[PDB]
RNA sequence: UUUUUUUUUUUUUUUUUUUUUUUUUUUU
């Protein structure tokens, strides 16, 4: 023939090796919540005030969302004046055009070990609170009532069965949140709304920046799982409720 | 890594409940405050605010909030005064902040006046008997207004009455939404309620306009009977909208 | 609670004055055409040659439409420059965005009497011809055969019963015109096509700018209406044909 | 009332000039394309290579379409060098917006005899070839598998009955062609298809550039029309299928 | 009737020599993206390291799309400098404009002998994979979740019915792929979703790039068809799934 | 990333050789 197919066919006798091919996929994957760079801008700009600085931004992401410019107009005058100062201080963005972009939801997503705890303390003020969420699943735990907690769910050191059921329970909250927060997904099918958060959620659970030691010791402290390592009663009934309509 | 440990250490710190609660109240959602729009409305006009507001009210009742676009397709006499009132109050065609003062905002901020006026303007509203009379008969003109969302009460009256009055109200503005939006025309009914459930309930749940006067004004308009049952036009509208 | 809320309840409880309010209601209604302004713009700008300049503009609307840019490239190039010369001189537009906006059809709608006479003198050159109109109805009046006839139909001084017959007869020409001029409208129901031009037509006949006293004398002099105030034979048969699908 | 009421009345009371209005009507009458004009540009700039160059443009519209840039990036490099020169030589525009605008489709339908003769010898290369069209009618003549036969069906010298059959026979090819070529129009009804090419088809039939006498002579030589002046067997069967969707 | 109507028809009646018009029918025919044309650029620019560079591009095509800017903005640091470096050497673009334009999926579609095995190894990392598809067909062939397996569908040496089953079993993956990856294609009928990927499929299958002697040998080695030449049970079980929607 | 937002046409629609589609395609 020629160099047309002979080179192409000759490429095939090379035998693929699993680890190196996996490494390319491991190195080349979707993630938009890089814990490394997201925290550098907070600490480097503010030496000691960053601890109270991150207090303001994270609760803004947990309560209202990411539309900084749209929220500020509908914000209180006292809140808007300082929020814009924080906006100018770091240069926050509303749309995650790039990974290095600083948006409040990543800050919450990068410090979930408190964000979930803050959600427990702030239940009535959540975007989807007990007034609406409790009408879907009985006695739902308030810790899981958050957006950033998805990075705290374990993936190693605990049985995969607990991970699967806890995946289902969290996914139900996303269904309640996504329908309420977005008008487009209102009235859509159960799978259609589920299609909206496969990638960000699966990236959080498989994230390796958090060691598996901190999550397992934190979960048992809040009672979301029992001493034996299985999720609490409220978790499974939430997971079971997701199976049915 | 080192920065992995500080995140672990940061979360182990005991959160301040009263400080966090202080943050939450400041960051709680705030919407159109009818007290501030009246404040700007009252302070700018010393004595003509009574007659200047109703001129803006009828403009929002008849035409949209597009100030500049409506002025170019309107009578010359009306254009001169509207532009003068435009500069006097600093109206904005769109609502970016809570301080923004758009003509439709004034309509919803004074529901009692703006909605009784629409009763006599049956042939002048953007949508009325000329469009939806083929669906319902003897439609009440006293609620053919953009501000009737803030007039329907939920306390002091039975819950079922609130549902049907909301159910009847949705019929008028279902056609209004379909006629007013090019992309929304010919869409599913489920999309009509989904794209409208959020704005409707905010006006209903508002606690600015007193609840006792809501029913009393509605009582004199014939919408609610003396016994407390919705008028015949309410149920027939309720039955018509549910079945497409 | 607040005393200012009590101001709102009293402000709306006062009895509304219907007569004064209705004055506002008519004052804020839309009026897409102002025949005073269309004449005023031409007279003040090019009044030196306004006698001849307006004649070319209207006959263009008589024989074609509003698409200046699309029409300038298809017509003869000997006079295409002059139309483009008149394009910049007066500022014609293809769409009526505002009242100040001027289109060729608007000029025709502002001088209903002359354009009907011009249509009579140029019967063969209209987009719809008497040849297809002859098949529909015999001896159709070429002066009635014009777009701007709607603004010339009388509503006062003549009985309403015969006005509808003239209205129905004119609708036959409009039905043929709008079917030919728009390719998509062909093969449609009789009531649907009649509704595409119904709204502009009723607004045109009810216009107050053109006096009704001069409307009758012009209409009688052109042979459509006899000296007794009754339609001619051609007018009645044209209306009768329209009533039959 | 004011001057504007008087201006409208007095202008219509003026005596119109019959020759002045008649002059404007003829000037504003237009023709889509006179094939004499299109040959003027082609023949003048080409001294002796115009016969080969026209033979190059003619089949490019007959085989690939009226897009110079879109085609040039998806065809042979040997032909791209020459074809790019042809566009620069004649100033070929992609879209025909003016009567002076020159596109390969205009040249394709400006030489009706040679264009559709070429399509007969290249059946497998048409965008709508026998393979995709044999499922609608059996034994369709190759000479009609072209976009220039619309101007080959005559008006004078043949009866109205045979002309209608030829129009209907061609309309079937256009129905397959228009559905295939118009993206926005693929899922349209049968009565909508006839409206899409209603005006363009009758424009070619009524064109006066290409004489009627050669039209009937060309048809009989190609077997389309019988020696006695009647359509061939393949004509009515194509027309019948068009009538039957 | 004119000297120019005659000159237009004089060469339109000339007999056409087939060996000069069909000659200008293959120089103008369609050749889309040509395999071995993209390969040449890879060999000429990175001949010392094209083996390693090609694998990274193929992995990117498998686990991502064509938007190089969108993908690079939400992924790791180390890959971003690596992928951007390979971008300027090889000139990868997100949109294909010509035959010479190279997009990352195109490189992976001209070497299916590797990406099929690569897809099987990384079945967990495909944008659409078994995890969202095992509920459709059990024990699906792992080397199917790739865009290049269709260019190696056999056409000679095997029955046509076998090819249709392989075509159908391949048709299922895009039915899961284009439905999930395209919001517009979501909720589409089975007939129109088939036509979206029908045209690229036939060209890939009918391509003469791959000799069929090695096509079957590689296909046999993957075990989804027996040594007798009939597809394994995994293909036929997919056949039942596709036919009933 | 919604929680009182959406203002469409409203005496306009403007055709008489126009539309050039797919043919290893798109990653929201």
């Amino acid at each position: 023939m020629s160099e047309w197919s002979r080179i192409a066919v000759e490429f095939g006798e090379q035998q693929l090796n699993l680890t190196e091919l996996e490494d390319f996929a491991r190195e080349l994957a979707y993630e938009g919540l890089d814990p490394a760079l997201i925290i550098k801008k907070l600490k480097e700009t503010g030496g000691d005030d960053w601890v109270k600085d991150t207090k303001f931004i994270i609760v803004f992401a947990l309560t209202r969302g990411n539309k900084i410019v749209k929220a500020s107009g509908k914000m209180s005058n006292s809140g808007s004046k300082r929020l814009m100062a924080l906006q100018e201080k770091y240069g926050l963005v509303e749309r995650a055009e790039t990974r290095l972009s600083i948006t409040p939801v990543r800050v919450a997503q990068s410090l979930p070990t408190w964000t979930c705890a803050a959600a427990a303390a702030l239940k009535e003020y959540l975007p989807v609170g007990p007034a609406v969420m409790n009408l879907k699943v009985e006695n739902y735990p308030p810790e899981m009532m958050c957006m950033a907690f998805g990075s705290l769910i374990p993936t190693a050191g605990v049985s995969e069965a607990t991970t699967k059921t806890l995946m289902e329970a969290y996914s139900l909250w996303q269904d309640a949140f996504t329908k309420t927060i977005n008008v487009k997904m209102r009235g859509a099918s159960k799978t259609e709304v589920y299609n909206s958060f496969r990638d960000p959620l699966h990236a959080a659970v498989n994230s390796v920046f958090f060691p598996n030691d901190v999550r397992v010791k934190w979960l048992k402290a809040k009672g979301i799982l029992g001493p034996d390592g299985v999720p609490s009663r409220a978790a499974e009934v939430a997971a079971a409720a997701y199976r049915n309509l």
